């Protein structure tokens, strides 16, 4: 009997400045989450670009959790 | 008795001068933000794609992700 | 039988002038940020990828990522 | 009764002028972030990639990684 | 039975004028920061890659990795 | 007194299955034809001037440029 | 008495397949023909100019060119 | 007494399957003709400048260049 | 008296499966042609300039370039 | 009197499967021609000035190239 599961508990979180980007580009070309022709989990930050700034981002109870077949 | 299952459970929060500038100047920009091309994706925080991409606390808090497969 | 599980428990966190300048310039960019071409890719963290690349104070608490197989 | 398992138990936290300058110019930037060419990949601290890439008080506190194989 | 596992129990932390400058320039360059082509890769620390990297007080307290065979 | 003359005496000629092909493919492409200033100028030839110039068979009998300045 | 001449005396002529094939494909090209000042000048043969320039058979009997100047 | 002259005297002529192929593959080319000034020029052969510049069979008979300057 | 003048006499001519090909494939080329000046010049054979410069059976005959300065 | 002349008489000419192939591939070239002045030049065969500069059978009878200058 195939069952091909995945058992996931998760999470939990009990609680109880300048910033100046400034570019200039000419022809670009951006990519920022490709599949060609098989799971992709994201549970934190993914940036991309030509600049890419990330300030104080990824901050407290994250979960990820991935089965397979 | 094939069954692709998954048996989830994901959830939890019982919780009891600031100046951004972004100046762009771009030509000629060709931008595939999230692509599939011819298998799940799953997303529980922040995707940013551009040619200029700024983030500033994005993600916080009780962020869960639970994932089978086909 | 195959059960191509993942056994996961993941997570808690049971709590109780600063200047950022980022100057570019750039011709002909080519950027490709997370690909895959023709396999699980999990992500708990940040992910940063450009021709300027500036990650600061990013990575504070309670991170968990559990993977599986077939 | 093949079993590819991966048995995780992952997490906890309990607690209870700065200046960053980027300034950068290219021509003809060719970047691959994560590629994947035709498997897992977790990721619990940062990734940067760039032609400039700065990190700067990034992974503080409380990660986990666990995999498998199959 | 083949069941390929990896047994993981990971992590804890119970807690109780800096400036950075860069500068650059470059020209035709050719960046690859994680390459797979044709296979376990965690990561748990930072991961800087390009032509210029800098990584300051980055990997600071409390990580762990654990992974399997095959 | 000054005469800033010029003798011009320039004219006479008593005379008593070819395959071309051109192909041409531009982009942004940008031409100056023959002159600017911010002065004379004779022309009794061709003086051709692009991105693709083929002169064939062009300057034949009694081309008879004159110039004189003062 | 300044008399800035010039004197010109000059024409005569008392006369009593081919497969050509050019092909040109360019990107982002820039030409200037024969000046920028910021000046006598005299042309009688072909003056060619180009990212590609072919001249056939061009100055063939009486070219008689000729310039005085002061 | 100036005279800056110049008696400029010439010309006469008493005249009682070729395959040429040319192909170009540029990217990002720059050309100038001639002249660039911030200064006499005469021409009567053939003057070829390109970045392929091919020249067959050109200056044939009473080629009568003439100059004279102060 | 100043006379800076020039004599130029310049003249005559009483006369009573060829292939060619060229290729040429370049990146980012930059061509000065005969002058960049901040000054006579007599031409009466071919003046060829390139990345590719190829002259055939250029000059033939009663080529008389004459120069005279002061 | 200063007389900074000159003075020529010069020219006659009283007449009573061959191949050529040519490749060339290059990258990031630069040529210039035949002066950079920051001056009486006189031309009388070929002048070919190239990355790949070829010459045939170019100069062929009375050429008679003459200067009086100064």
């Amino acid at each position: 009997s195939k069952a091909k599961e995945g058992v996931v508990a998760a999470a939990e979180k009990t609680k109880q400045g300048v910033l100046y980007v400034g570019s200039k580009t000419k022809e670009g070309v951006v990519h920022g989450v490709a599949t060609v022709a098989q799971v992709t989990n994201v549970g934190g930050a993914v940036v991309t670009g030509v600049t890419a700034v990330a300030q104080k981002t990824v901050e407290g109870a994250g979960s990820i959790a991935a089965a397979t077949g």
